[PDB]
């Protein structure tokens, strides 16, 4: 039994791992590369998409399912297993990536074909391929997110997929992995533990009351798949003490994803499921409004506060958010609230460096609005959480993370008596 890293090696995008065991070929995730690696979605997989017997998807994020339609474009016709939640989100994620893509490396025919082979596989349901047994464990990272347990040939392998930040309230805690002979694990934040959740929420509420009370705007860059709805959830459960103000989810996609949540009630934490039981959707704070088109979106720029605005892209690469930033950053009464990791050298970091001005949409804009970074809303397990999850596991191969971050984590694993390496592209490892 061998596992061959075919992406996310010494990097964060491109998650795709081929499992060779029991005389079968099972692909674990099939994400696209993103950002600077984006061009590599055009390059070949490094394996034959026709010899694959079946593929398992840990979750709907584009960096785990984005190359799936390419797998089908190039021949594959096997089954694609994923939890109902991932299956349903996957549709919104792929359609969108298609419509919003410069150099598309697949077409509508491939998305359709790909979605056509999705088969529901919930947690604790065993899959049988040859003499190989595979099951999903709770990863608590996205509704329907899971880690993979592959047992066969007398051995056990565990692919973590992306592990969640167990401190937040929306998703159920990540389950412990079973004792395994080999663990393929992410290490996005292998270099440090994250800021505590409760304290980030309090701080968040402090920021809201202050700027909303003075008639200012609270601008929030958010990814549309799950971070946006988590913010609305915090806004919903604390709406009793926040000043009245319209909440604009200025993101069609975030909207489509949100409309889907009521159907995924069983995929949330007990806290969230208990709210739905009371008969009320905890992801729709009072005053919520999903903005569908550009005209109303831009009208928000010249309208006065108080208001809360959630918009993408989550890392200021593009999206309506730039238009809000452009027109709101120069007003001292407004506040910018980052609820996620800002890439090095990006407009995010540049703003945090707090210069006298910033360049947004071909224009220099005075930066007077207050700026706040709430690291606590982070969606991946931090270093300390990675350690606990990995406790007692004999061997560990690291993927999904920048080199230095995988190393810092590697160090601690090593000093703990655990054997570890940094998965290399194309180089398989013995389970
Ligand atoms: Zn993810
Ligand atoms: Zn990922």
């Amino acid at each position: 039994m061998r596992i061959v890293p075919f992406g996310a090696a010494r990097e964060v995008t491109g998650s795709a791992h081929l499992l060779l065991a029991g005389g079968r070929r099972v692909l674990l995730d099939c994400g696209m590369f993103q950002g600077k690696e984006e061009a590599r979605n055009h390059a070949p997989f490094g394996f034959d998409p026709k010899e694959v017997d079946a593929v398992l998807l840990t979750h709907a994020h584009l960096d785990h399912v984005g190359r799936l339609p390419k797998l089908f474009r190039e021949g594959y016709r096997g089954p694609v297993y994923a939890t109902r939640a991932t299956v349903l989100l996957m549709e919104i994620v792929l359609e969108d990536a298609l419509k919003v893509m410069d150099e598309p490396f697949f077409g509508p025919e491939d998305v359709e074909e790909a979605l056509g082979h999705l088969r529901p596989l919930e947690y604790g349901e065993w899959l049988r391929l040859g003499a190989l047994s595979l099951a999903f464990g709770q990863a608590g990272h996205l509704p329907g997110s899971a880690f993979v347990v592959a047992q066969g040939e007398g051995r056990t392998l565990v692919y973590s997929g992306d592990l969640g930040n167990r401190e937040k309230d929306v998703l159920p805690d990540p389950s412990l992995p079973p004792l395994a002979d080999l663990v393929l694990a992410e290490g996005t934040y292998g270099d440090r533990p994250h800021r505590p959740y409760r304290e980030t929420v309090r701080e968040f509420l402090e920021i809201l009351e202050k700027t909303l009370s003075q008639g200012g705007k609270v601008l929030i860059p958010t990814f549309a798949v799950e971070r946006a709805q988590e913010i609305l959830y915090v806004l919903y459960t604390h709406g009793h003490r926040l000043p009245r103000a319209p909440i604009y989810l200025d993101s069609p996609m975030a909207g489509r994803v949100l409309s889907l949540y009521p159907r995924l009630v069983r995929y949330f934490s007990e806290e969230v499921q208990a709210h739905f039981l009371q008969g009320k959707n905890p992801f729709r704070p009072a005053g919520l409004e999903v903005v569908e088109h550009t005209e109303a979106s831009k009208a928000l720029n010249r309208a006065p506060g108080p208001m809360v605005v959630l918009a993408g892209s989550g890392m200021l690469a593009g999206g309506r958010i730039l238009h809000h930033l452009k027109h709101g950053l120069s007003d001292p009464r407004n506040a910018l609230v980052f609820v996620g990791y800002q890439p090095q050298g990006g407009l995010g970091a540049e703003i945090i460096a707090r210069p006298p001005a910033v360049r947004i949409l071909g224009e220099e804009v005075p930066l007077r609005a207050s700026v706040h970074t709430l690291g606590g809303f982070q969606g991946h397990a931090g270093q300390d959480e990675l350690l606990d999850w990995l406790q007692g596991e004999p061997r560990v191969v690291l993927v999904h993370g920048e080199e230095e971050k995988l190393l810092a984590l590697g160090k601690l694993l090593a000093l703990r008596g655990q054997e570890v390496s940094l998965a290399r592209f194309g180089e398989g490892v013995p389970v």
